[PDB]
C-alpha cells in the first residue's frame, strides 16, 4: 500500500528486502523522488540492542555532515515498537554488481578504491572501527560507493556469513581490533576486484581458512599485474601483523590512489 513518516507520506515503489523483520523499501514521495525506507521492529529488542542502534542511527546522522560517500539519511521517526528511516535509495549494492561483472574496468576500480577508503578513513576519525566490511556494506549511488552501515548494530534466509573477509587479528585474539583490522577487510575487497577470487576463498573448510588466515607460512599470491601499485596496494593491506600493515592515511597518499 502506502507508508508515512514524519509528516508525511511515501508511495512504495518495491521491497528491497527483508532484514527481517528490518524491511526495506523504494519509495516516493509527494514530489514523485525515490528514496529508500527502512523499517525495524523493536517489538522484542532490549537494553542494548535497542542502545546500538540509536548510536548507529546517532552517528550516521552526525556523520553525515563530513563526507558524501557516507549515504544520506534524510529523515527519521522512532517510536517504542519501530523505527522508520528515510534515506538515500541507491542503484544496488556492491556484492551483487560484483558477482554480476565478469571483471572490472582497471580505472573504475580504483574510482571505488578512493571512494571507500574516504567513507572508512571518515568513521575512523570518529573513532569508529567497523570490524566487519563485506562488499555488501557498500551502495552504488549515482555510480559511486557510499558506506551504508557502520557495523554497530551487532544483532537481529541461509547461512551466509563469510570469513573470506576476517582479519588475523580477530582470530589470535581469543585488544587488538583496531583501523589496521578495517584496512585488512579493505585490502580483501580489492583484491577480490583485482584478481578475481579473495585470498583464501579457495579453501573451503573454515576451520581450515581460519588457520590459513594466521599463519604467516601461508603465502598470499599476488599474479604480477599491469597495475603494479595496485599490486603494492594489495601487498601492504593483507600483510599479518597490524604494525606491519599499512594505515587508510598512508593509503590516501598513495601512488594508486594519487597519481592516475
Amino acid at each position: 500500500e502506502c507508508i508515512s513518516v514524519k509528516g508525511r507520506i511515501y508511495s512504495i515503489l518495491k521491497q528491497i528486502g527483508s532484514g527481517g523483520s528490518s524491511k526495506v523499501f523504494q519509495v516516493l514521495n509527494e514530489k514523485k523522488q525515490i528514496y529508500a525506507i527502512k523499517y525495524v521492529n523493536l517489538e522484542e529488542a532490549d537494553n542494548q540492542t535497542l542502545d546500538s542502534y540509536r548510536n548507529e542511527i546517532a552517528y550516521l546522522n552526525k556523520l553525515q555532515q563530513h563526507s558524501d560517500k557516507i549515504i544520506r539519511l534524510y529523515d527519521y521517526e522512532i517510536t517504542d515498537q519501530y523505527i522508520y528511516m528515510v534515506m538515500e535509495c541507491g542503484n544496488i549494492d556492491l556484492n551483487s554488481w560484483l558477482k554480476k561483472k565478469k571483471s572490472i574496468d582497471p580505472w573504475e576500480r580504483k574510482s571505488y578504491w578512493k571512494n571507500m577508503l574516504e567513507a572508512v578513513h571518515t568513521i575512523h576519525q570518529h573513532g569508529i572501527v567497523h570490524s566487519d566490511l563485506k562488499p555488501a556494506n557498500f551502495l552504488i549511488v549515482d555510480g559511486m560507493l557510499k558506506l551504508i552501515d557502520f557495523g554497530i548494530a551487532n544483532q537481529m534466509d541461509s547461512q551466509v556469513g563469510t570469513v573470506n573477509y576476517m582479519p588475523p587479528e580477530a582470530i589470535k585474539d581469543m585488544s587488538k581490533i583496531s583501523p589496521k583490522s578495517d584496512v585488512w577487510s579493505l585490502g580483501c575487497i580489492l583484491y577480490y576486484m583485482t584478481y578475481g577470487k579473495t585470498p583464501f576463498q579457495q579453501i573451503i573448510n573454515q576451520i581450515s581458512k581460519l588457520h590459513a588466515i594466521i599463519d604467516p607460512n601461508h603465502e598470499i599470491e599476488f599474479p604480477d599485474i599491469p597495475e603494479k601499485d595496485l599490486q603494492d596496494v594489495l601487498k601492504c593491506c593483507l600483510k599479518r601483523d597490524p604494525k606491519q600493515r599499512i594505515s587508510i592515511p598512508e593509503l590516501l597518499a598513495h601512488p594508486y590512489v594519487q597519481i592516475q
